[PDB]
């Protein structure tokens, strides 16, 4: 099970690791991806998580993609976790360098309700440009079901430990 962690709350736990080598330990039930629109994990959090499935990954998102259409920004879909978990949530929250509403946010953080338990990033942090304290404030305040939170910057998480309210 997950260990290290710091718990911020009755249901978040925070610990400062690289979500790739959490997910290899671990083998959680569900993995949460940073995820675009479009599927394509070319950098972050997907990048890494993708590598870390050799691109099959990527593969299964393409041929989603050719099904379904794009996701919205603020939705998800439950694909493969490969060999890094059971299954992988792709996740779009708004991505504040291409200009989306930062709003969507929350909406973005209610798709974890719906699994008892998730190994997951900052959503909308990182790359996609919001204010990681903010996402982790949206994170507590949305959230429901038990979240185990991998922050892979140390400083970062020792910002966001230390500021926490
Ligand atoms: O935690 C971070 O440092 C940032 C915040 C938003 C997500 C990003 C991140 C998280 C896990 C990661 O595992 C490998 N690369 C990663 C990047």
């Amino acid at each position: 099970s997950f260990s290290g962690y710091l718990k911020l709350t009755d249901n978040v736990y925070i610990k400062n690791a690289d979500i790739v080598e959490e997910a290899k330990k671990v083998k959680p039930t569900v993995v949460v991806n940073a995820a675009n629109v479009y599927l394509k994990h070319g950098g972050g959090v997907a990048g890494a998580l993708n590598k870390a499935t050799n691109n099959a990954m990527q593969v299964e998102s393409d041929d989603y993609i050719a099904t379904n259409g794009p996701l919205k920004v603020g939705g998800s879909c439950v694909l493969s976790g490969h060999n890094l978990a059971k299954h992988c949530l792709h996740v779009v929250g708004p991505n504040v360098n291409k200009g989306e509403d930062i709003q969507l946010l929350k909406s973005a953080y209610e798709n974890f309700n719906q699994h008892e338990v998730l190994l997951a990033p900052l959503l909308s942090a990182g790359i996609f440009g919001a204010d990681p304290i903010h996402s982790l404030r949206v994170c507590v305040d949305t959230v429901r079901t038990n979240v185990y939170l991998a922050v892979f910057d140390k400083n970062l998480y020792d910002k966001l430990v230390s500021s926490f309210l």
